[PDB]
């Protein structure tokens, strides 16, 4: 089903797969916490 990454999960800055709503930093290219 659904497919997602966890917190400072490596991810694209063009294709976010993060969860919990997180962000994937263009710059560090992580899911992190959108501040």
């Amino acid at each position: 089903g659904n497919d997602c990454l966890g917190f400072w999960s490596a991810c694209n800055p063009k294709n976010d797969k993060c969860c919990a709503n997180l962000v994937c930093s263009s710059k560090h290219k992580w899911c992190k916490g959108k501040l």
